[PDB]
């Protein structure tokens, strides 16, 4: 429990990465991270996590990724990948086990294309935060609804249960983190209408990645609690 | 240059592409699309333009793309790829010639950093339209600076003329469109301060490539003119 502690401001660079595995900075909590998370544990890859206190950012980070945003993949040669989908892309390339992405140039266009589809969801988010009644909790939902449409015609044209086939693929993984989050957001609803959505949820939490990543309702609003207090500790909620 | 002519409101839907060629759709003043068509020049593919008038779209063309924005690839077999960066690295993936992208996963990667670190520059582009005075133009043309310093930034550290390297590669030509409008919006002053983004700039100008396909200031202005306007023939200036 401890050694997942985040490094905050003044906290000492941590050193190399060992030969045989690789290093993402993440957060426990930050959904663009969790999709690196996701892949990993996917294509079986050896690792190690550091969590970043994104509150109180050690300066040093900084000097991983100039922008000082989770994710960043740092290998043992020295290099740093961050970009959510670019280290997920990589990994999958760099990397022996589960292909994640299909060979085809076209089928792998595809996916890359319902990744852009849903580009609007993540700052939904902000939406959210900011909906402070019933009235925005009205508007918010028919916000989401609106891109969860797009989404559910995406599963209408090609009948299959994922969003690159009938197996589990990079695509999933890619929009998953903020799906996770919609019960504790109070946003279930929105897939009420979206009936090929809603199985595709009930499908992503049975697989096994997913199932060993998911984070519960209550440690979602124990973080989002902590978060909205502006509190230093909020990315160590529950240690 | 009648050919050339776009496609709008009213106009029949285009046949089946032939075997041996791929189609794009395209519109002659689109820096998105202008980046596929430099891909398509660079590696030398066959193919044919349709030019869609932007401003009186054709009912049509949303079958092409839902979304109704060029670029749009269509091949024989009738598969339909789109968003400018898809289309692009589908081409690299799907064709013979030059490999525009490393075979490297970290060299790929970084390429994709480079055009995340991009991204503030198309919007920008808004940003110039809605500059109506000279203060307006004094705080647009520092908002160019501020991102072509992180630009500056990557060729300082890699020490070579090109983003990918010493050759030219995918990622110039991903970013060259906007470059290529800087003088016709009087821009061309914000790299006064990075040097050596100021020599890719004259370095690109004399690729091969983006030669063939470089519009002149006068048809730049020529085009922005009418669709300022808001003429349904500014997709067509010059014919
Ligand atoms: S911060 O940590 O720099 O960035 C960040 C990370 C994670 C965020 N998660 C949420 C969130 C969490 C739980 C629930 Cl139920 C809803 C939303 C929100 C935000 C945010 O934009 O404030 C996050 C920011
Ligand atoms: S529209 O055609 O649907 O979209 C579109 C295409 C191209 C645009 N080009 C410019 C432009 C052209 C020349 C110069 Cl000097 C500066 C800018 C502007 C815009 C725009 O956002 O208005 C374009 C829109």
């Amino acid at each position: 429990g401890e050694s997942a502690r985040s490094l905050g401001k003044g906290s000492a660079p941590p050193g190399p990465v060992p030969e045989g595995s690789i290093r993402i900075y993440s957060m426990r909590f930050c959904p663009f991270a969790e999709r690196t998370r996701l892949v990993l544990k996917a294509k079986g890859i050896r690792h190690e996590v550091i969590n970043i206190n994104l509150k109180n950012k050690p300066e040093w980070f900084f000097k991983k990724n100039p922008f000082g945003l989770v994710p960043v993949l740092e290998n043992s040669q020295g290099q740093l990948i961050y970009e959510s989908a670019i280290t997920c892309e990589y990994l999958d390339e760099a990397y022996p086990g589960k292909k994640l992405l299909p060979d085809d140039p076209y089928e792998k266009a595809c996916q890359k294309m319902i990744l852009e589809l849903f580009s609007k969801v993540p700052s939904l988010v902000g939406s959210f935060i900011r909906s402070q009644n019933k009235e925005d909790y009205a508007g918010l939902k028919e916000e989401f609804r609106k891109e969860f449409t797009k989404l559910e015609e995406v599963l209408t044209n090609k009948k299959t249960t994922f969003f690159g086939g009938n197996s589990i693929s990079m695509i999933d993984y890619l929009i998953w983190p903020w799906f996770e989050r919609l019960e504790a957001m109070k946003l279930n609803e929105c897939v009420d209408h979206t009936p090929k959505l809603k199985l595709w949820m009930a499908a992503m939490k049975e697989d096994p990645t997913v199932s060993a990543l998911l984070t519960s309702e209550k440690d979602w609003q124990g973080f989002l609690e902590l978060y909205l207090q502006n509190s230093p500790e909020a990315c160590d909620y529950g240690l």
